[PDB]
């Protein structure tokens, strides 16, 4: 096995939570028609559904969150949140604003006129967008298939792709990072044909320990200096703050060049959707959580203890015989549903059976990321195949022990050791025609 | 004559402001370029802007911040906040939301196909039909409203919008009359009823205060009439639930198929129904704020705060827009500064002035404003030339009252001094009274 | 009539009060068996029963309230105190400790051999202790009668009398203050027949403000250090925080030599009847709330409000025609109710008439600081007549406004209105032997 | 190969740490003269100095903090306490006090004219008699408690004191029995029976693992159970009811004439009964605190805790005092420094080498700790040799746990390489443990 890295914090406040039998979740999962999302919080012990917005912070923040500046225009609470903004990265513009979501609504149509194409790193997508995933083909997974991207900006006019955007980690590989070098190289192509560079920087924390982990030549270079490297070779940067501020709400633009025109349509964007621009639909109380939690998030020690946590799970998971997405990413574990239930076909939702069942062993609560959250051909309406079956523990940050970490390998193994039992998957009962998983009724067969 | 209500409650905990020199107050705007908003707030002594979200809560709201559920899906604090909204309206669905603008991003869409709203409102594909403007002075005109629908052929009629308090016309109620006459065409025409509700409270103590025969009735049974008139509503939390975060859709009939396209436009705009942009802190500041807002003894100490500084600038004969609305004072500019014309903006210098007296921050609702026109660019000459002064809840004094209606007073009294009012230096092409440059001539 | 001074802040939390009417404050009031002190704060609208540790706290202090370090040895929290607490006075060692009364108990013992008595400057007073406070024989009353202490000193030998304590500004006339100068005069003497001298600090602050107000020559002098002269005819000080630290727990001993032997004592000491000497019986929420505390209730605007409050209750009260201590105090008006109802004499206790009948009038709450008060004989049993019928009127700190203030001048002018109708008193129903009006039960005649 | 009990609870709010170098840490431990107290907290990584009220909190009493009632006469927070505990122990009377001190110092006066006590602890007018030190070896002596009453006289026995758990053992629980026998001999004799009830929730705990025919009922009834063989109860709540501030006296009898001398004695020592030296929000906090440090799931989790470590102390046959107490441990520091002579303070380097190594804060319950005699001034030579790690609630990780038995593996091994202990430079007369100043030889 390997050693859990022990927090550097102790407790200051819990959250209680009742604890049921099985026969009780049993009837928790049946009543919300096998959909994990029809649960209610308090039925869960362990909540792995999302690492957004469901962090833990510290007395520091929550001390800010009393000092919180509300007042519209010109909050004291929004200048420190800019000051941090401008420190972390080095950028010269930030602008807050409510949801991760938001800030692209803000920036990208500025530069992404209607009927260009940009391109990413990512393998799923909800978008008009080029995915240039490069393949698995293990380490620094996640990456922007560089090569692939290139000829993309050719069979694709040069003057047409409207941007390329690298998100880091990358979340549809399962939070594996991206090197310093597919960066750099990714900004190169980004310079000669022209086209401008956002980062989508949810995980960038959890990225930059990667990279000063695993990069060559970045052992005993800083945290704080790893990040403002990679906020070199990018024109901007657009986040959802609810994840690596260890924040519970908030998002942030941020443009590099101080003079660069997008600023003034930035302003005028984020009065017309969030409202003026020195609270961007932010409250005074959330602004201050976040430019506190912007460097709690950075700090070295929380990067390793956190770095830490998904090595442990993995080690233990290797240890099991469990099959898992294998270079484990920044905020959590995806188990291969469809290798422990070989009998369950994808349309029977393989995903869903071991999510269900991982609730009925210990009121955790996963996901689906397989076919059942795929959902029906738009066109065909036929349910769709998914390349793989996972069913994912995102882990919100410092909220979770080691205590946990254990009973979620061990409820894991349970479900092994007797999944030759369960001889058939799920069927929909009800499932409006768009964002199905997030809605639909199962039950089982 | 009238003397100020007292607070149904008392101070817990407080925000120090830093006093000011009138010598550094000037530095302080003259630095911000003469626009008001460029102003850091530490440097406003009685902030005026917005009365959107800027109320004070109660502590029974921040214990309620503390036990907060952030869960992503079936929170705590969703089921309570969609309860007090079940309660207060009578509504089969409460959608929690981020914003009144998210509200109407999220629910507007299905009905208002690129199609007519027609709405009471008085400035802003909207057809407005406030009338003409004494009581109940944000009402909508019926017979207009009819004419135009009949004009444009129901068909092209998408919603019908009724605002409560009527803020384009400064916080004019709506009678609980018109909103029943404004009901019974939409039914007759087969079209949605929507209730913009982010002052109903403040609409439904006007409601008591002067309709014929509900000074008797309760405001929970007057809040709970007034929405049984319409489909659904969409409202903005900040106002009068006394939050600082929220808006809040509601759809009257539980089984209504509306219900469905909410929940799968606010999955995809704001996120997961169960928290739709909030978070645990502010669900819950917003289902205890729910009924904080609505609370006899507190809607009549507001009226309050209002009726006295009325009354104060009565006594000195200064001309505001009347009768007062239930969350602010609309300052005649124009009839305190006619020696300034509209492109010169004399809400622009009263608003000025005032923070050089007192530290008041206030914004124009005039020339200023309404910049240039849409294709020449020439400035707009505001029909009206106001400065508003709109109070966030719980958060001033009597006292505090008693500086703003000195420092009107003051400023008038010193007015004819002042012969030529400001001038854009710098501007943007749209949006530009929020970031323009002034500076005097 | 006179001007309020509007606060220099605004409001950002308030605690909602449940409105009365009249009959039910009648209820109230019969069911508690006319004691105020058996009224339910819910019952009360205004709450003037005490001005200790009532008063209402900043952002910035319920800030550091979430930041409060709650270690046992050495918390963060208690140097932050203590660096306050140097500064604000200049002395030399500061103690942290739970109550006002703690304070005395930790320090006095240490030089106040049981036997030897001490000089104050009060009026009442629970207790061996010798009264000299300077007779009203208006401006600066309260102070301490110089000649007949300096004659005390010498009635009762000089090596005999244990200290010399200056209460600031003095409780027991009303909250009037101490001059300057007063304060030299009593400091010369007890250098002279070397005795100590402590000041009780519990409302320093209103004090410095009487002095630059009203002591000739202090008019263009700092606040700072109007105070940090006080404490230098001072050999040490004690202190109940909970006055003019505007806070809601916690007391302050400190003695200006940082070498006294004092301070070895005070540390022993507070382990014994406190605990470890850096909390002292304080929480660590309640040491942040009391160093930041401490200059809140400094500032000089702050203290121009405070005093205009009072200076607005009194013109009112003037205008009225009502009786009260005429130099009205820092914290609050003593309304003469002896004045108000001469048909009820001292044994029928005209404080409790008319504070029961201003409850019944506003539901405002106040004591009888009279002849309930005073209690009867130790040794005789019979009830003591008192020198004065004061009922009083203790504001707590940035809790009530304007308006309140108006609602407590009405209500008094009210019952004057009708205060010939009450022809009777109240009686005692059951008392225990010790602190009487605390607990005693009243009815009407 | 015992299991850690996972925290019946997720993590809300966080406490940061600085991480410190070994090396910078012996700076730290010089710079404060080797005598732990000095170590400034932000300087002390795992800090078990005590488990008296550094305890960590809920949301709901903190949501409890920011409604608290400060209000003189009255307050809420006050009746909410009230009923909490007339609720938890079934008793007619419970009094509010600021600590465990200041309820032995309210109450005890009554029946202590300057008369004896017994008492069942192990060291310190107290006779103690608590049985020789198997389970339940904070029992007290029933057969040589009655030799003493008896040999003393029963008139000069003013009242008889159970401490549960029995602190000066280690925590060691009390038999339900135990008690009962106490009770029934203390009836005999006419003397009232306090119960010392601090960590009362952790004895209810123990007595459901332990004592025969207990296992199957709950904690609510065995805590009803074992107070109502008492006459009355002090406590202080900074332990087992998970706050950081209060103390809380009981008594059965809702007529007793001691209620008048307590409320008496209150309101002169404390202030007014109905806060007693405390706050709204501790008063607050207390009261829901009652109820979470007796929930059952949490008391299983509780005890695991102390399980667990001493499972790994086994693991590497480190000499504890066993079987390990409700609250934390104590490790026989004689045990592993024999080269350590009592005078020069084994459970002292101990506690220095555990913050050299790790950044845990422990003291010495040892020689150091009892100072020189009254009167000689000589070291007294205790009879036991520990140090006490003392564990704070719901704070600490099974990970800060295994860091704990880490830090007394790695100083055990190379516990022979240091022959020499310390030596106290300078010191007071009394209370030297807190203060003094050492160095090494
Ligand atoms: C009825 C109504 N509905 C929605 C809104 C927008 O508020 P929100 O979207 O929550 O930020 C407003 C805001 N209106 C103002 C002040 O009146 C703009 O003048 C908010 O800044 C409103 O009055
Ligand atoms: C049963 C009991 N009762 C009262 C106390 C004193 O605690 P308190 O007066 O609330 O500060 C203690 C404290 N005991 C210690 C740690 O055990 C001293 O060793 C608190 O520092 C106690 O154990
Ligand atoms: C699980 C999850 N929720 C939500 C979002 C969108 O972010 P936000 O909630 O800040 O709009 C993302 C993508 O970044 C996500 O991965
Ligand atoms: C009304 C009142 N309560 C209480 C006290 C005692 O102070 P503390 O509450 O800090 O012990 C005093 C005296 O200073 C007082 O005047
Ligand atoms: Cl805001
Ligand atoms: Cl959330
Ligand atoms: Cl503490
Ligand atoms: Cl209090």
């Amino acid at each position: 096995a390997v050693k859990y890295i022990p927090e550097p914090f102790r407790i200051k406040m819990v959250e209680p939570i009742k604890m049921l039998t099985r026969e009780e979740r049993i009837e928790k999962i049946k009543e919300a028609n096998y959909n994990l999302f029809n649960l209610k919080g308090a039925d869960v012990y362990i909540d792995l559904l999302t690492d957004s917005g469901t962090n833990a912070m510290s007395h520091d923040q929550w001390s800010g969150v009393m000092r919180g500046d509300e007042a519209y225009a010109g909050a004291s609470s929004y200048f420190r949140l800019v000051d941090a903004g401008k420190d972390i990265f080095n950028y010269g513009f930030i602008q807050p604003v409510h949801q991760g979501r938001a800030a692209e609504k803000v920036l990208f149509p500025t530069f992404l006129s209607p009927g260009k194409f940009a391109i990413s790193n990512m393998f799923f997508d909800t978008t008009h967008v080029i995915l240039a995933g490069a393949r698995p083909i293990c380490k620094f997974k996640g990456n922007m298939d560089v090569e692939k991207m290139e000829k993309i900006i050719l069979e694709k006019g040069p003057e047409n792709i409207g941007l390329i955007v690298m998100t880091i980690t990358n979340n549809s590989a399962g939070g594996q990072p991206v090197s310093m070098k597919n960066i750099r190289e990714t900004s190169e192509i980004c310079k000669k044909y022209g086209i401008p560079f956002n980062i989508d920087a949810a995980r960038y924390a959890e990225n930059a320990y990667f990279i000063k982990r695993d990069e060559e030549g970045y052992q005993n270079k800083s945290i704080k200096d790893i990040i403002r490297e990679t906020f070199s070779y990018a024109d901007m940067f657009t986040m959802s703050a609810k994840k690596d501020t260890i924040v519970n709400m908030g998002g942030l633009i941020g443009v590099k060049d101080p003079q660069s025109p997008l600023i003034l349509k930035i302003k005028a964007n984020c009065i017309s959707y969030e409202g003026f621009f020195t609270y961007g639909g932010l409250g005074g109380r959330d602004l201050e959580a976040l430019a506190i939690g912007l460097y709690e998030g950075i700090d070295e020690d929380y990067l390793k203890y956190r770095n830490g946590q998904m090595e442990y799970l993995a080690s233990r998971l290797d240890d099991a015989g469990i099959a898992y997405q294998a270079p484990i990413g920044g905020h959590g574990a995806f188990i291969d549903a469809k290798a422990m239930f070989p009998q369950i076909p994808y349309n029977e939702y393989p995903g869903q059976v071991l999510a269900i069942e991982l609730y009925i062993e210990a009121g955790i609560r996963t996901c689906d990321i397989g076919s059942y959250m795929l959902g029906n051909d738009p066109d065909t309406g036929k349910q769709l195949e998914a390349d793989f079956e996972f069913t994912r523990l995102a882990i919100p940050r410092r909220v979770y022990t080691q205590s946990h970490f254990d009973v979620m390998a061990d409820a894991i193994i349970e479900v092994s050791k007797r999944a030759h039992e369960i001889k058939r998957g799920y069927k929909i009962i009800w499932e409006p025609p768009i964002l199905r998983h997030f809605q639909a009724s199962l039950a089982p067969i």
